[PDB]
């Protein structure tokens, strides 16, 4: 799939208010993603010992976690489709090290939508959001096929 330039710039409209905001944005996205689908945070030997929201949200390893999962994100979508070089290592420690199924990276893809329209109503109206999903569709399948690749496609 290829997104137009138009698209980009909603995806980086948006992204450049969650930058005024990394860490916090960082913390909502995870703490969503584990409360949603709780088999995820199974997949942190740091973090499976967290029980409540509470915790989650006075982990000071969670929000480091999280700002470096939205650092790695952003550098991909600033690329705006040339992320080749970027995506390499990131699959090989998903797939190989981590063993992190398509289906979670679709559970987060689902939570950062859910953050970004909470927090962000007035740039992230229908047609921004239609932009991200396709972004992160984009992201989904690049990965996949390096998944399949590196001997891993699940
Ligand atoms: C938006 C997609 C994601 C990005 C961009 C991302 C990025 C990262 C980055 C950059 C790191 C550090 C370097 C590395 O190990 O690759 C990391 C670690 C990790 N990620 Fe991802 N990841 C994402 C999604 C996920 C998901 C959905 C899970 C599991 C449900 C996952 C599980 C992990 C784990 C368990 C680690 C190591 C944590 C630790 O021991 O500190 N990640 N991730």
């Amino acid at each position: 799939m290829v997104l137009s330039e138009g698209e980009w710039q909603l995806v980086l409209h948006v992204w450049a208010k969650v930058e005024a905001d990394v860490a916090g944005h960082g913390q909502d996205i995870l703490i969503r993603l584990f409360k949603s689908h709780p088999e995820t945070l199974e997949k942190f030997d740091r973090f499976k010992h967290l029980k409540t929201e509470a915790e989650m949200k006075a982990s000071e390893d969670l929000k480091k976690v999280g700002v470096r999962v939205l650092t790695a994100l952003g550098a991909i979508l600033k690329k705006k489709g040339h992320h080749e070089a970027e995506l390499k290592p990131l699959a090989q420690s998903h797939a190989t090290k981590h063993k992190i199924p398509i289906k979670y990276l679709e559970f987060i893809s689902e939570a950062i939508i859910h953050v970004l329209h909470s927090r962000h109503p007035g740039n992230f109206g229908a047609d921004a959001q239609g932009a991200m999903n396709k972004a992160l569709e984009l992201f989904r399948k690049d990965i996949a096929a390096k998944y399949k690749e590196l001997g891993y496609q699940g």
